């Protein structure tokens, strides 16, 4: 694919530094549904507030998590036979710690939205498209997990 190119060039820019990108996801993803925050339980602790997460050591590794596998779908993109059994298994994990499908919706914007703020101009109406799909090629591995 050729919007593979789109992918690869749109996320060098922020794969270079994935914990502050990743933050401006989860700070996106939380400001949208905020009902996602009680899902990381560490500790059996709940955050009260989203800034809360942020000084989280275990949920800064779960941003650092979700860098390195939305990285691995990157690397893949013209694959996702690679990854789709390691997807479907992360989709079940998922769901076993709460996780509602649907949620991943949101992510999805999220992701739109950190892409666009850091890309600006160049996070053109193909670059979003093509994200859009990829990321939607990655949920739908997933969603396998939510045995369905
Ligand atoms: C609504 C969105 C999500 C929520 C609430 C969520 C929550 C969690 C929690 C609570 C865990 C277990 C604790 C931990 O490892 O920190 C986890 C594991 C993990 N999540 Fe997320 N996550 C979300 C989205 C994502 C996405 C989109 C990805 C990938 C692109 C991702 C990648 C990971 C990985 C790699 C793990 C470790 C799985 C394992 O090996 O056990 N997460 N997630």
């Amino acid at each position: 694919r050729p919007e593979s190119e789109l992918i690869r060039q749109s996320w060098r820019v922020v794969s270079r530094s994935p914990l502050e990108h990743g933050t401006v996801l989860f700070a996106r993803l939380f400001a949208l549904e905020p009902s996602l925050l009680p899902l990381f339980q560490y500790n059996g602790r709940q955050f009260s507030s989203p800034e809360d997460s942020l000084s989280s050591p275990e949920f800064l590794d779960h941003i650092r998590k979700v860098m390195l596998v939305i990285d691995a779908a990157v690397t893949n993109v013209e694959d996702l036979s690679s990854l789709e059994e390691y997807l479907t298994s992360l989709g079940r994990k998922h769901r076993a710690v709460g996780v509602r499908l649907s949620s991943f919706s949101t992510v999805g914007e999220s992701l739109l939205y950190m892409l666009e703020k850091s890309l600006g101009p160049d996070f053109t109406p193909a670059t979003r498209t093509a994200w859009s799909r990829l990321y939607g090629a990655v949920v739908q591995a997933m969603s396998r997990g939510w045995d369905g």
